[PDB]
């Protein structure tokens, strides 16, 4: 549980460095920078923002290696630790 | 094959929550917000259908987050308990 | 390597069966077919190409939850059972 | 950390190849070709950039099957060998 909230607090950080970066790089909202941050780390990718700038697509290309890693972490731990046993406790009437 | 079933009532209901969000809040067809859900927590992101209220993108996020987990946890016991044997099964003559 | 051949040719067979399918319902040349089938159930979804039609929605739904799990299982053997020992080989001088 | 080092290269290599192809056949800038081939591999797809060439359609069938075992490979070392011994280190004050 101490393993889920570093996980969790780290995907945070890393979110809001994506936010931050976007928005300025990219002159996205920070809304739509943070919706990116996270198609893009999750790799759904839906491409509706994509960015313009070199500076936006090498950046991309370093946050992917080095987000990736960490949210599905925390999406693993999430599943594993957190769902799994919500919904096994449901199953007890 | 308990878990199985589970994991099917509990992939049904996480996409029909989608396909009444997407519906509503981004004016989709039913089947355009099925098939957009499924896109989305499979992480293929075709991204034709993409969200463009605020509501929608913040959705999207805590959706992917939540979902991911259930569908993949869905795809690969269907992969390793359904059609691993299946196929198993097929190659005695 | 008996299970390399037999995801092989199950990977191939599903890919036909992809091909087959949005060449005839959504009107791809072949080639479009194939490579859509392939972008879809690697999840890469580049979304050039993306089902118009609601058969065309239906089935990349089911197609998708029945094909990643193939798809992957031949990835991930092709990766482990294929290229490691190939590239370690490699590392001998 | 020889792993590592092997991994850290074969994935530049890989992606290399992929700039070459992609610069040459598909007509990008090397650096779209780089950020196609990155975004190709971990699966992100965001399909600013799609082959418009039946030869850059096989090619990218091709290097997705070879590429994502490699890369997602390295990905995972780099997660659990390097990014998590870190982040634990900083978590004793
Ligand atoms: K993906
Ligand atoms: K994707
Ligand atoms: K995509
Ligand atoms: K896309």
């Amino acid at each position: 549980d101490k393993e889920f909230q570093v996980l969790f607090v780290l995907t945070i950080l890393t979110l809001i460095s994506g936010t931050i970066f976007y928005s300025t790089v990219e002159g996205l909202r920070p809304i739509d920078a943070l919706y990116f941050s996270v198609v893009t780390l999750t790799t759904v990718g839906y491409g509706e923002f994509s960015p313009q700038t070199d500076f936006g697509k090498i950046f991309t290309i370093l946050y992917i290696f080095i987000g990736i890693g960490l949210v599905f972490g925390f999406i693993h731990k999430l599943a594993v630790n957190v769902q799994l046993p919500s919904i096994l406790s449901n199953l007890v009437p």
